[PDB]
């Protein structure tokens, strides 16, 4: 479905990386966040929802994903939050692979940047542009054919 | 042209907001940034280039946009950076009105959030989704997809 995303909180170099994977395309949005809080999560969600037609978000039961601030963002932006892991092993497999690919690309470009925040953005660029369609072209195609129906 | 974006720095409540307008559609990407530095501008740019296919950026000759860090980001991402904003009244008109429209929306919802950073995202969401006949978000997706097809 065009609006399903899975959100995951991962740790690297003593930092917190929030990762949104568009399940149907493998497209990634990721960012190093100051702390694993509900405010940083809600903020990341508002950014993502103002950019893509986000309908449903799958997340684990982490405190940062079940906080009021997050429920409020979801209410405000018209997002259905589906909290709880497992929910769908096939969908979760695709998401785990995309995260695995992203961490691999991070290692490959880590020495081309001082800060982890830069290296994450470099890896998202590489991931989304890698080809024979790229994830960046798959998401656009999925959303464009959805507006046509 | 589907790969052209215009980056402009703006200010509200003493904070710096970096605004990127996809000229062909009027779609906006905006964020409060900690400081108006070359490093902050380069980061925002890399974020944008990884989300959307950015081919050319139109920016003013301010120290943050002409910086070594911004030039390296454009080179790395394969983005052509023009010398200043090329004279083009139509394009400049679109960018000027979207920036006015973004600020009007910020004022409208400012009270629904403690932090200006939150209000900006709320305003970008409203701006990109508002169907006055498609929305800016439907327009960009249609423009990029037609370009992939053709
Ligand atoms: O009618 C309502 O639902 C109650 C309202 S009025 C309202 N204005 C808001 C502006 C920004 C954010 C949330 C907002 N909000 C809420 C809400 C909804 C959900 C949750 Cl968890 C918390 C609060
Ligand atoms: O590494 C970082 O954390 C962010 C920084 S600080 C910095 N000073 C620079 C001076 C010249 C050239 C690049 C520079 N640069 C970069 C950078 C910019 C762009 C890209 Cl792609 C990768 C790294
Ligand atoms: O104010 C902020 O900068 C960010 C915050 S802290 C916060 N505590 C809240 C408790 C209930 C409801 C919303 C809340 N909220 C918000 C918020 C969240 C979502 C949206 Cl859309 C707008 C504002």
């Amino acid at each position: 479905s065009p609006g399903i995303w899975q959100l995951d909180c991962t740790h690297l170099e003593g930092k917190v990386i929030l990762v949104a994977v568009h399940v149907a395309s493998g497209y990634i949005e990721a960012e190093v966040i100051p702390a694993e809080t509900g405010q940083e999560t809600a903020y990341f969600l508002l950014k993502l929802a103002g950019r893509w037609p986000v309908k449903t978000i799958h997340t684990d039961n982490g405190s940062n994903f079940t906080s009021t601030t997050v429920k409020a963002a979801c209410w405000w932006a018209g997002i259905k939050q589906e909290d709880g892991i497992p929910y769908n092993p096939q969908s979760q497999g695709v998401v785990e692979s995309m995260n695995k690919e992203l961490k691999k690309i991070i290692g490959q470009v880590r020495d081309q940047a001082e800060h982890l925040k830069t290296a994450v953005q470099m890896a998202v660029f590489i991931h989304n542009h890698k080809r024979g369609y790229s994830a960046g072209e798959r998401i656009v195609d999925i959303i464009a054919t959805d507006i046509q129906t």
